[PDB]
C-alpha cells in the first residue's frame, strides 16, 4: 500500500480503489491500507455529535463532525439534531405517528431507499422487556409492521445470519456455516480475528448488494469497521442519501455491535444491559431525526432486524468431552454452543466416527449435549450439505457450552451466548418495517430470516437470484410491490386405474386371512374405488407431482394415495380423522395380512418374501389401519400399495403416532387431514431423491428403503370449525421423522413411547415447505385460500416452545 496519497473528498467512497493506491473505504482499516490522512479528514470528531444553542448559525469550520451551520442542510452534514437545537422543530420521537400512504420523497427520487439497521444479538424479548427505555424503537415497532419476533438459521451465530439475510439462502448453501470454519479443498481455515474471512471464496450466494448493482441501483456499504464510532456510520448514510441522483445509493446498511458484546459479558438481562439498549434507541432516534431533517423520514423504507438473540450460558456450564472419550487428541473440536468433531490428522486412519458416535451417546443421565451424525440432524436445520460441515455434530442444550477438555476453558469470562438450535425461544430476533412499502401498525406472525432476502428485493424493484425463501409467503408485510407467483405446473399426470389382475397373477409370499363374503353393498365399495369419499379425504386437492414420473391415484373408502410405479410405494397418502372417529385395533385374522391390489401390476408392487429375508426391515402402513371405518373398509388397509418399508425400532415411533397421537390431534383440532409419505433423501441436500441415489434396498428387491417418513396435518384454524367443513384459514403442523434402524437417538427409549415419541417428533417438525423440496410435491392446490395466504402457511413451523 502506497499510503502517503490522500483521502481528501473521497472520505467513504463507495468504490474500491485498487493497491497501491491507498484506500479511503471502510474495510481500509480492516486491511490496514488506509491513506494517511484517514483520520484526520474521515473521522472528525471535534465538537462532538450535538449542536448546541451557541453553536447555531455558525462559520462552517470544516474540522467539526458535524455542522450547525446555514449551509449544512444543502451540504448534507448537519448534526441531526440540527432543526431540533436551532430551527424549533421536534425530534421525531415526539410527532404523532402518520400513516405514510404514498412515498413522500424529494424530486428526483426514482424509488423510495431501503435501511437495513441491524442489531447484533438484539433477543425477541426486548422489544416488551426494554421498551420504556427505547422509543424511537417503540416508535418504528408500533407505527410500521412488526413481527413478535423473527427466526434466525442455524448455527444462531453472527455470520451465518447476516449473510443469510443478505442472501436468502441457508448457511449450508451460502457457505458461511459458522464463526469458525476449515474448507478441506481450499484447506484453508475461516476465523472471527484475522483476515482469512475478507478473501471472497468463503462467501456463496449472490447478496443483496451485488443484486442490486447487477441490476443498476446503486449500494451504500454493508460492512462497518468496530473502530467508526456510530453516530459517524449514521452521519455517512445521511451524507450519502444527499448526494446528486446519478450517484446517491439506493440501499444502505447500519450495524450495532451491541446488544451482543454487553450480552455476553453480563448475560441477556443483566442489569448493565439497560445502558447498551438506551444507546442503540439514541442511534435509531439520531438516523430519523437526520431523515427528517432531510425531509426523508416519510420516502425511506427502514427495517430494523436483529441476527439471533442470547442466552444464558456460563463456565460450569460445560460438558467435556474428556468424560466420554479416552482418545480426546485424536479429534479436533469446534467449540461451544454447538459442537462440530472431526479428526486431528487424516493420516491416522486408527479413527472411527461410529466409536465416537457411541462414546457420546446418551452417557450420563442428564447429558446436556446429543452427538448425530450431520444427515440424521432435524431436516429443519438444513445443516449438512457442506463440505465445511463436519461429519459429526453436537447439538448442545440451550445454557451449556461443550468443551474438548477442562484446559480450553479455565486457561469466569462470560454469562451469554448464542448458537443454539434455532427454535429455541431465546434465540428468536426481532423484525420491524417501517416506510411507505410496509403496513401501517400491522402484526404479523413470526417468519424466517431467509424470507427477507426476497422482501428487500421487492423494496428495491429487483429480480431476487435463487434463494430458499418462498417468494409471496411476506406479502402481508407489504402495502404494495406485492410479489404474485403463479402455482408450479404439473409435470406428471396420474393413472386412474381400474381392476386389472387376478389374484391368482401374485406371486408375492403375501397371505390373508380374507375368504368371506351383497347387493346393496356390492354397488357401494365400487363407488368408494371410485372416489366417492374423496372430497372428505381430500380436502385441498390432490398434491402435484412436478416432476416426470409414473403413477397412479388409488381411491378407497378411508384414504386416497398417488401411488408411484417406480418406488413401488406411496408418494403421498391423504385421509381425514374427524374428532368422532374411533381407534379399533389390528384383528388377529388380520394380524400379517398383505393383499394384493387388483389395480396395480405384480411387476410394479411390493412383496412379502423380501421382507422376510430381509432380517433387519419390517414394513408399516401409510394410512392406518387402527383408524379404518368399518370392518370392511379394514381390509383396504392392508393393501400392498399401503404398504411401505420400516425398521421394527421405527415401527415403535410410527405406530404410537398412528394409534394415539392422530387421534388424540383430531380431538384437541376438531378434525385433521393427514398426508403422510416417505422421503428419500440420501445425499442429504434436501431434495427428492431420483432413484439413482437410493443407497439402501429391501434385500434382494427393488423396494427403495425411505430415509425419512412425514406427516402434514391440517385442521381449521377456527376450530369451533371441523377439519371438513372449514370456511376460512388453516392451521397446519408436520414433521419429517428419521427412518433409523435403532432409537439411540431418545435416551428414554426403553420407556413406553408416551415418555418419548412425542419429544422426538417435536424435535423433527418441520414445514411443509421442507417436505415440498424432498418430495418434488405441490400441496394445497385447491383451497379457497389466497395463494399467498398458503404461502405463508407453507412456511409456517410449529416450534413447540412455551
Ligand atoms: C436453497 O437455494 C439454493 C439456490 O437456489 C439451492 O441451491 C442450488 O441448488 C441447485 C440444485 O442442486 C444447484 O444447481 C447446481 O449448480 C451447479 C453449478 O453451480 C455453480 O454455479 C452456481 C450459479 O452461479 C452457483 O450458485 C454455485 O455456488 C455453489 O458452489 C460454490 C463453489 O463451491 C460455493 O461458493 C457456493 O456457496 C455454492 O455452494 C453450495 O452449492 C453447491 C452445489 O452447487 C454445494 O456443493 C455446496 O455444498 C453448497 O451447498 C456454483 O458456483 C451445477 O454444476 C449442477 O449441475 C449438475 O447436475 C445436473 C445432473 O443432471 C446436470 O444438468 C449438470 O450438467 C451437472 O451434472 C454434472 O455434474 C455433476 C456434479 O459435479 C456430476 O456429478 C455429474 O456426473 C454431471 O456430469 C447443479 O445445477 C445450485 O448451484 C445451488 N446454488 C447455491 C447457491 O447453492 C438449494 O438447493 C436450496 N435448498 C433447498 C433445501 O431448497
Ligand atoms: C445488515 C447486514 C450487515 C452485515 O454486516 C455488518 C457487520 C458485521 C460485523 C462487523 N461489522 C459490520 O458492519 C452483513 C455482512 C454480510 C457484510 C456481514 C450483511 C447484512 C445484510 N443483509
Ligand atoms: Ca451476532
Ligand atoms: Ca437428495
Ligand atoms: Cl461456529
Ligand atoms: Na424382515
Ligand atoms: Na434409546
Ligand atoms: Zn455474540
Amino acid at each position: 500500500t502506497a499510503t502517503s496519497g490522500s483521502c481528501k473528498g473521497r472520505c467513504f467512497e463507495l468504490q474500491e480503489v485498487g493497491p497501491p493506491d491507498c484506500r479511503c473505504d471502510n474495510l481500509c482499516k480492516s486491511y490496514s491500507s488506509c491513506c494517511h490522512d484517514f483520520d484526520e479528514l474521515c473521522l472528525k470528531t471535534a465538537r462532538g455529535w450535538e449542536c448546541t444553542k451557541d453553536r447555531c448559525g455558525e462559520v462552517r469550520n470544516e474540522e467539526n463532525a458535524c455542522h450547525c451551520s446555514e449551509d449544512c442542510l444543502s451540504r448534507g452534514d448537519c448534526c441531526t439534531n440540527y432543526q431540533v437545537v436551532c430551527k424549533g422543530e421536534s425530534h421525531w420521537v415526539d410527532d404523532d405517528c402518520e400513516e405514510i400512504k404514498v412515498p413522500e420523497c424529494p424530486a428526483g427520487f426514482v424509488r423510495p431507499p431501503l435501511i437495513i439497521f441491524s442489531v447484533d444479538g438484539f433477543r425477541a424479548s426486548y422489544m416488551k422487556k426494554g421498551s420504556k427505555v427505547m422509543p424511537n424503537i417503540e416508535k418504528l415497532r408500533s407505527c410500521g409492521t412488526h413481527a413478535p419476533y423473527m427466526r434466525p438459521v442455524y448455527p444462531t451465530k453472527t455470520f451465518p445470519n447476516l449473510y443469510t439475510l443478505a442472501t436468502g439462502l441457508y448457511p449450508e448453501s451460502h457457505g458461511i456455516v459458522g464463526n469458525s470454519m476449515y474448507d478441506p479443498v481450499f484447506d484453508a481455515s475461516f476465523h472471527l480475528r484475522g483476515r482469512e474471512k475478507f478473501n471472497h471464496r468463503w462467501w456463496g450466494g449472490q447478496p443483496l448488494w451485488i443484486t442490486a448493482t447487477k441490476q443498476g441501483v446503486r449500494a451504500g456499504t454493508f460492512f462497518w469497521s468496530v473502530s467508526i464510532p456510530h453516530e459517524r456510520r449514521i452521519l455517512t448514510i445521511l451524507q450519502w442519501l444527499s448526494l446528486p441522483d446519478n450517484e446517491r445509493p439506493s440501499v444502505y446498511a447500519f450495524y450495532s455491535e451491541q446488544p451482543d458484546f454487553s450480552g455476553h459479558k453480563y448475560g441477556p438481562f443483566g442489569p448493565e444491559m439497560t445502558n447498551p439498549l438506551r444507546e442503540i434507541d439514541k442511534t435509531v432516534g439520531q438516523l430519523m431525526d437526520g431523515l427528517k431533517q432531510l425531509r426523508l423520514h416519510r420516502c425511506v423504507n427502514v427495517i430494523f432486524v436483529g441476527d439471533h438473540g442470547m442466552e444464558d450460558v456460563t463456565c460450569d456450564r460445560t460438558e467435556f468431552l474428556s468424560n466420554y472419550l479416552t482418545n480426546v487428541d485424536d479429534i479436533t473440536l469446534v467449540p461451544g454452543t454447538l459442537g462440530r468433531i472431526r479428526a486431528k490428522s487424516i493420516n491416522n486412519s486408527k479413527y472411527d466416527p461410529k466409536t465416537i458416535i457411541a462414546a457420546l451417546t446418551c452417557k450420563k443421565p442428564d447429558q446436556h449435549f446429543k452427538p448425530y451424525m450431520k444427515q440424521h440432524l432435524p431436516k429443519r436445520l438444513h445443516y449438512a450439505n457442506n463440505r465445511r460441515i463436519e461429519d459429526i455434530h453436537l447439538l448442545v442444550d440451550r445454557r451449556w457450552h461443550v468443551a474438548r477438555k477442562p484446559l480450553d476453558v479455565y486457561k469466569c469470562f462470560f454469562q451469554g451466548d448464542h448458537g443454539f438450535d434455532n427454535k429455541v425461544n431465546s434465540m428468536q430476533t426481532v423484525f420491524v418495517g417501517y416506510g411507505p412499502t410496509f403496513k401501517y401498525r400491522t402484526k404479523v406472525p413470526p417468519f424466517e430470516n431467509i424470507e427477507l432476502y426476497n422482501v428487500m428485493c421487492d423494496l428495491l424493484g429487483l429480480k431476487p437470484a435463487p434463494n430458499n425463501g418462498t417468494h409471496g409467503s411476506l406479502n402481508h408485510l407489504l402495502r404494495t410491490n406485492t410479489f404474485r407467483p403463479t402455482m408450479p405446473d404439473e409435470v406428471s399426470r396420474p393413472n386412474y386405474p381400474g381392476i386389472m389382475y387376478l389374484q391368482s397373477e401374485f406371486d408375492l409370499g403375501c397371505t390373508c386371512d380374507d375368504k368371506v363374503e351383497n347387493k346393496l353393498e356390492e354397488l357401494n365399495k365400487r363407488l368408494h374405488t371410485k372416489g366417492s369419499t374423496k372430497e372428505r379425504h381430500l380436502l385441498y386437492g390432490r398434491p402435484a407431482v412436478l416432476y416426470r414420473t409414473s403413477y397412479d391415484i388409488l381411491y378407497h373408502t378411508d384414504f386416497e394415495s398417488g401411488y408411484s410405479e417406480i418406488f413401488l410405494m406411496p408418494l403421498w397418502t391423504s385421509y381425514t380423522i374427524s374428532k368422532q372417529a374411533e381407534v379399533s385395533s389390528i384383528p388377529e385374522h388380520l394380524t400379517n395380512c398383505v393383499r394384493p391390489d387388483v389395480r396395480v401390476s405384480p411387476g410394479f408392487s411390493q412383496n412379502c418374501l423380501a421382507y422376510k429375508n430381509d432380517k433387519q426391515m419390517s414394513y408399516g402402513f401409510l394410512f392406518p389401519p387402527y383408524l379404518s371405518s368399518s370392518p370392511e373398509a379394514k381390509y383396504d388397509a392392508f393393501l400392498v400399495t399401503n404398504m411401505v418399508p420400516m425398521y421394527p425400532a421405527f415401527k415403535r415411533v410410527w405406530a404410537y403416532f398412528q394409534r394415539v397421537l392422530v387421534k388424540k390431534y383430531a380431538s384437541e383440532r376438531n378434525g385433521v387431514n393427514v398426508i403422510s409419505g416417505p422421503i428419500f433423501d440420501y445425499n442429504y441436500d434436501g431434495l427428492r431423491d431420483t432413484e439413482d441415489e437410493i443407497k439402501q434396498y429391501v434385500e434382494g428387491s427393488s423396494i427403495p428403503v425411505p430415509t425419512h417418513y412425514y406427516s402434514i396435518i391440517t385442521s381449521c384454524l377456527d376450530f369451533t370449525q371441523p377439519a371438513d367443513k372449514c370456511d376460512g384459514p388453516l392451521s397446519v403442523s408436520s414433521f419429517i421423522l428419521p427412518h433409523r434402524p435403532d432409537n439411540d437417538e431418545s435416551c428414554n427409549s426403553s420407556e413406553d413411547e408416551s415418555k418419548w415419541v412425542e419429544e422426538l417428533m417435536k424435535m423433527h417438525t418441520a414445514r411443509v415447505r421442507d417436505i415440498e423440496h424432498l418430495t418434488g410435491l405441490d400441496f394445497y392446490r385447491k383451497t379457497s385460500r389466497s395463494y399467498s395466504e398458503i404461502l405463508t402457511l407453507k412456511t409456517y413451523l410449529h416450534t413447540y416452545e412455551s
